[PDB]
């Protein structure tokens, strides 16, 4: 399925080139501009664990997740990943635990050492 495909066919977007965050662009967004550090970014997403379970979705809440890019308000992979996206883009991310919740996990939903899959849509970004 889509998690296997991004695992096997995604591009490494990490600065370290350690394959900790892999990406596939599913829908190309608008123009060339990506958000900048400190922008307010509006996204929709769905996340899955490696047991095949959906663990979260903003779509199901009927409103986007909003955060300030590049400030450590989210897992490292999200700061890195959303920074690569154009407005209107849909992407898949496959994230090793070192760029997510690590050995600690995040109870109750995220186990220790969890690889995460997301589908993410960048709705908008604003300074
Ligand atoms: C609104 C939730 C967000 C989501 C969406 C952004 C990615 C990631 C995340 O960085 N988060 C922040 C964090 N600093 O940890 C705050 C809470 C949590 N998650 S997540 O999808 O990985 C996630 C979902 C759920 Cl239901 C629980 C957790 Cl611990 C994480």
């Amino acid at each position: 399925g889509a998690p296997a495909t991004v695992t096997e066919q995604g591009e490494d977007i990490t600065s370290k080139k350690d394959r900790g965050v892999l990406k596939i662009v599913k829908r190309v967004g608008n123009g060339e501009e990506t958000p900048m550090i400190g922008d307010k970014v509006y996204v929709h997403y769905k996340g899955k664990l490696s047991n095949g379970k959906k663990f979260d979705s903003s779509h199901d809440r009927n409103e986007p997740f909003v955060f300030s890019l590049g400030k450590g308000q989210v897992i490292k992979a999200w700061d890195i990943g959303v920074a690569t996206m154009k407005k209107g883009e849909i992407a898949h991310l496959l994230i090793k635990p070192e760029y997510a919740y690590g050995s600690a996990g995040s109870l109750p939903k995220i186990p220790s050492n969890a690889t995460l899959f997301f589908e993410i849509e960048l709705l908008d970004f604003k300074g």
